[PDB]
């Protein structure tokens, strides 16, 4: 190929402007050249297309965000709009596409490769809920977020505040949950794919204050329930004063840890090589520790699941 | 004095340590024992006192939080709990209390002193809402806590999602959301010192997104409302999808900043001072760049005001 | 007038960023054009200028660096040079100039006044060694991160090597080791406006291990000499296993910290109202918690100095 | 087991404090008691040994460092040693010993193995280099560490001072370097593991500067030479301004990344389900993320070797 396009899509994950750099030099690194698609296929749709140079992408590694946008575009998820992108690429002489982005933004992948545009998926998101790896990139970065918070919380223990419940991400993966809650500490962690008691929480916050435990942390992933709500039922429920933290889009931003910027680097420069090896319909990812690569329908088609015994070990520990 | 004790009241407050640490420091360097009080007034109280030696503080100028604890006294506001309180404090031979807090730790110190035992106030708590001093410890580190907050949600540019409402704590003072506003660029800021016209916090919305601004970033003291509640009226009226963060007590955790640290090493030590040279009923400051003291009841009597040309300016260098 | 200028100077300094947003958000503010000045001076007498929009600083108030770049200049301590620049400047239609950096973009500022072009001074560096201003921007971020680094190494102690000696920045002035030291619980602090002497130094270490304490921490600000030096001299005088940690240009890196933002946001402001109320040949700062500003000449007259009562506290709570 | 004891020896490295958390709150849900052994082996010997309640470790998880201490012990390198602590294991009722610590804290363990007493070692350091898996703890907290400061490094940018030397931690791995290095986007890395020609990393930098480079930046693991020398060199052969930066033992402090805090829960637990499984004489790690354990001293025969394609990486993406 000579000439090859990125975006980004799906909304902000810290590691995608490692990610795109690393699409850029990779591929530059080969005689290729790179196109810059801006706000994601609604500017693909709209030829928002500009050259990206060595130099474009020589500042951004440790940049959270995305130098190229990211915008909806359900317009793509039609015939007439894929085809103003098929169009837009032909004329900017683009043969190839790598797509940076959560599972959404996959479904677009898979169809320009239809229409003879082969197209590699990259994992951006923070929610680690994408098949075919085992971590997405910017799941760790959102994990040392919510431990920040935790941290902060601990330090703020007093007799008559000592219960805290802070949501976090995680609309159907408790991943950001679970891993957080297990780092952090936490007493209690609610997530989607595990069933709980609210009962058995109450119970677990008497036990800790009879003991003397100093602090009682729940977390609390969005796609169980409000932070919120929580909090006022248990106080409801304990008469102890709760105090709730939500986090929000916090979580989507700063700076991207050390394993993003890796795992970023490695499954960008992957993405160009299967562009350069014929490849396309294709997402890149991690497991075992292994770079993969999976046909895009067949990864999508799996369903995403948590580590049990880690749900189990975070029980125990606390 | 051969003996003085030290407490902490409130909420914690990053700081409290290395103010602690202070004191203690401080202390020993003159010959002087410190003891330390457990939880505040409802330790002193129930007598949950104990010796710090000099290796107690070595390692907690950098910690969050207070070794020491702290916890309401509603019994303490009356006669009786600080008759219980000074029997302690003569039982074990303290003959001079550092207390370090907020507003009602003060309030102690002023009946404690009105009592004939030598008391000396600290400020310290996060919303810089206490006489006498131009900043309390913790302020400065909670306003780096928000800014971190803010930092990152201009990272996160979705076309659709542009507009942030973030809440954080405040009640009376207006400090917090106003630093850290000013800190972090927000667009618009909420305090309840100020009036606001929901409908210019509107128009200056609308008016970023037709100019391209790439992020609204809107800060809410609590003691204005709830960010939810905002965020939930500013999707109605705009059609802009909003979303909202709500701090809460990460604002009072972590690890002190180096000027928190600083003042509180400062102020500690100028407390003991006041307890060793017969003084007392007073609380330490700074103002206007410079280490001072007052009359406890003479501060207090003072009404805390945020700075009016700082909001001001906030306000022009967001338009 | 109608048309200013700005530009960076000296080295990076964190918070330089938030400073020009604001020159460039307040003089929009009462209908003023600015013009950003690329590389310094050397970029005014090259003639690398450009406008900036509203939108050209909507989104670095949180960012560390510079986005006008900043380079040395020996041709602007030259008349030509300086005649060069206001060359440059009329071509653009820039009426005055603000420049933010250390001591030497404060030369140049001199200069182009005794030219009769009105130009004010910000102080933009991390030493905190720029008269007519307590703080100068960037100086709280640089303490923050080295504080950040005597935590880390806190965390690494071991009875048998427990000897750690941090090496900051601040060329004659020792401000950064003095704060930092105090706000990083350091035994010892090294700094040019302080005798020192090894022996009442080595004594201190050694009567600090004879108690068991913890670590030993010791700061030297690089204007006084060498920390892999003090740290050799330290190790065969006492057999202790000594650490040396050299920091370098980490100090000027990083995203400003609240009180920077602040401090940048209100000096880069005030910068402008000195230029538009005709005020130039000045220079900003803040005192005793106050906004002020002084004739450049007159402030560069003034020999910097340090808080010696907070050397003599940082000694006392070492003990 | 009705009592087993936990211990930390080599280095300090960040998560060590989370994995004595998960030793002992995973020992107290299967009722088993947990006794600290402080100093590392040479407490052990010494008999600084006491009990850890579930309260003891109850606010440590994100603390840096380790509570029970870290100490170098030959004796323990020697048959008499050896007996002596396992004297005074059984002089306390200690029936199994989690050793947390470097490769040199596993030596302990296969010899107390050989001694018939059971010992399971869990890998904490920051170097990475430790048999039986793929990370150690403490590893991914030193990278977070190392490219905190090279992000800083980045806001100091001129034409002058354009090229940075930073040394690194890693002893005789290059594994700290090379992942910091890519994820911090160095244009040179120098490791252990890899030959490198000094005229090409020479040349390489030259073409950078050519094409206008923000900057170049240098990674260069200890145990490969001197961060100093390397400048010097550097300098001398292009005339181009080098900083060096020397991080030393601030990469072992701090508090524990997520990563760090999740492997040590699960190696520390694991470690705990061994000793009641009445295994010994293994050690625990994560490879190709799933949890193993091996025999001790068939591990220790393995040679360290690092990911060459992602050496190859790094080269191909710092063009």
């Amino acid at each position: 190929m000579k000439r090859i396009g990125v975006l980004t899509s799906g909304g902000a994950s810290p590691g995608m402007n490692a990610a795109i750099r690393s699409v850029v030099r990779k591929a530059i690194y080969h005689g290729v050249e790179v196109y810059g698609v801006y706000h994601g296929y609604a500017g693909l749709i709209a030829g928002n297309i500009k050259k990206l140079e060595v130099g474009d992408v020589g500042d951004i590694i440790h940049r959270g965000g995305t130098i190229l946008y990211t915008a909806r575009c359900p317009e793509f998820k039609t015939e007439e709009g894929q085809k103003k992108g098929i169009e837009q690429l032909k004329k900017h002489g683009i043969e190839g596409l790598v797509v940076i982005g959560g599972d959404g933004s996959y479904q677009g992948a898979k169809k320009l490769t239809e229409h003879g545009f082969p197209c590699v998926g990259v994992p951006g998101t923070i929610d680690n809920d994408i098949p075919g790896t085992d971590f997405t990139i910017g799941f760790d970065t959102a994990l040392n977020t919510v431990i920040d918070a935790i941290d902060k919380i601990r330090d703020t223990a007093t007799s008559h505040e000592r219960t805290y419940v802070i949501e976090v991400m995680g609309r159907h993966a408790g991943d950001i949950a679970l891993w957080s809650g297990l780092a952090g500490g936490a007493e209690t962690i609610l997530i989607p794919e595990a069933d709980y008691d609210m009962n058995d929480v109450i119970a677990r916050l008497k036990r800790g204050h009879e003991r003397g435990k100093k602090h009682s942390i729940i977390i609390v992933a969005e796609g169980v329930g409000s932070g919120v709500d929580f909090g006022r039922q248990i106080q409801e429920a304990t008469g102890f004063e709760t105090r709730v933290t939500v986090l929000g889009h916090v979580q989507r931003g700063g700076s991207p840890t050390a394993f993003d910027r890796v795992l970023a680097s490695r499954l960008g420069a992957r993405a160009v090589e299967l562009l350069l090896e014929g490849k396309g319909g294709r997402c890149v990812g991690i497991q075992n520790n292994q770079l993969v690569d999976h046909d895009i329908a067949e990864a999508l088609a799996n369903k995403h699941t948590i580590d049990q015994r880690m749900y189990a070990l975070s029980k125990e520990l606390s």
